[PDB]
């Protein structure tokens, strides 16, 4: 309803670019945060219509402008060139705070789906620390649901609406370009992936009860959304997930159709230079990869899915606002 401000442990000393941006965009985190439980009250929320999401989106666009400058930016006919140094890039958590006269209501219901009424409600000055992690298909390094896997959607019957799966247990994904210089790969332990998809299939089954639940790779589109794309220490990884979203959940049981090897699914990745931008319609060109071993060890904490008897789910993404919603879903600004 108003304009928020951000708070962070960004440090002076870092040249890591999230730290720099936060040092002159945010105020320091309050060591002593106040929170007010009101477990009787009940109010409504709508994670799909939440202007904290737009405010954070604009912040992260600004952060990426200042921090990950492309050598060339193409928007339509016009090309902007500027220096594109390699930088140290590691997202840090950001808190969104309501200014004087306003508060932030947090919904305390462990299983709240992001929509409708919520009984146990607190009031706080700032959100928890949210790392602004840009990615598609898999949500990385978020915070897990406390109880059961949660299915979030603006409208589950409308198959054009992105589904956000909030995981209650993280799944490790290690992606590495080892010492082709654009060849990389990610390793996921097939045991845990098997489990979490068994559980996601269970919850989806509750919402589509007659049907068989199939997971399948992304149909089509730009590489950014048909692969699991993300930024790892400045470099843009594009990781094939057809061995990942590839399985059937039938009779209360999940069976993985994807191919593994000695207990691990391995995704084949490329580090790319020409990027379809998430900030706006346009292209960005960056310099070739830094040297040595580029490795990110991340937690998968959620999924972005799109629904096509049988119901069929494929990985989605492309609108980074859904990434922010997945963390902001339980907050509302008031007063
Ligand atoms: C939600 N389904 C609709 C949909 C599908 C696809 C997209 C949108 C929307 N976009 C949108 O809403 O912009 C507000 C985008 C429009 N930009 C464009 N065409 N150049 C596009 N997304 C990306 O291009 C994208 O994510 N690139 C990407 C780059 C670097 C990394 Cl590390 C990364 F992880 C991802
Ligand atoms: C979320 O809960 C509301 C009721 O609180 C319900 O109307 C809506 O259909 C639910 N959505 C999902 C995706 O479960
Ligand atoms: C996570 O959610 C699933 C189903 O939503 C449930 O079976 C499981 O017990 C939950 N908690 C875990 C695995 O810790
Ligand atoms: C979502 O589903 C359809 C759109 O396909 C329509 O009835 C309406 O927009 C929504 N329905 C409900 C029950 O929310
Ligand atoms: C992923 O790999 C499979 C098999 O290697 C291939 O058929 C598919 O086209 C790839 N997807 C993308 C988006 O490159
Ligand atoms: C699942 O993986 C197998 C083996 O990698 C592949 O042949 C198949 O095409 C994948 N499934 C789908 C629906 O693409
Ligand atoms: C996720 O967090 C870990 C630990 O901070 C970090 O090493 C990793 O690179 C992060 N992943 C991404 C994609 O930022």
């Amino acid at each position: 309803k108003t304009t928020l401000f951000c708070a962070s442990d960004a440090k002076a000393y870092e040249k890591e670019v999230h730290n720099v941006w936060a040092t002159h965009a945010c105020v320091p985190t309050d060591p002593n945060p106040q929170e007010m439980v009101l477990a009787n009250v009940t109010e409504n929320f709508n994670m799909w219509k939440n202007d904290m999401v737009e405010q954070m989106h604009e912040d992260i666009i600004s952060l990426w402008d200042e921090s990950l400058k492309p050598c060339v930016k193409l928007t339509g006919g016009s090309a902007i060139t500027q220096a594109c140094p390699k930088v140290s890039f590691d997202p840090i958590p950001l808190h969104y705070c309501a200014p004087a006269g306003f508060a932030i209501l947090k919904c305390n219901n462990k299983t709240f789906n992001g929509t409708g009424p919520c009984r146990n409600v607190s009031t706080v000055q700032c959100t928890h620390g949210i790392k602004p992690v840009v990615s598609t298909q898999l949500l990385l390094n978020g915070s897990l649901a406390e109880e059961e896997i949660i299915i979030r959607s603006e409208n589950l019957t409308n198959n054009a609406k992105t589904i956000i799966v909030h995981l209650n247990e993280s799944v490790n994904i290690v992606c590495t370009r080892p010492n082709n210089i654009r060849q990389a790969h990610c390793n996921i332990n097939e045991s845990k992936w098997n489990n979490t998809l068994q559980k996601v299939g269970e919850e989806l089954a509750k919402h589509f009860p007659s049907k068989t639940i199939k997971f399948e790779p992304s149909s089509g589109g730009d590489l950014e959304i048909t692969t699991h794309s993300f930024n790892c220490r400045g470099e843009f990884f594009y990781c094939n997930t057809s061995d990942l979203f590839n399985g059937t959940y039938r009779n209360g049981t999940y069976n993985h159709t994807g191919r593994s090897s000695n207990g691990t699914i391995t995704l084949q990745c490329k580090i790319k230079q020409i990027i379809n931008m998430w900030q706006e319609v346009g292209r960005a060109i960056y310099a070739p990869p830094i040297e040595g071993e580029i490795t990110c060890n991340s937690n998968i904490t959620g999924l972005l899915l799109l629904r096509d008897d049988t119901e069929t789910f494929r990985p989605g993404g492309g609108d980074m606002r859904d990434n922010w919603r997945s963390e902001l879903y339980k907050y509302k600004v008031v007063e």
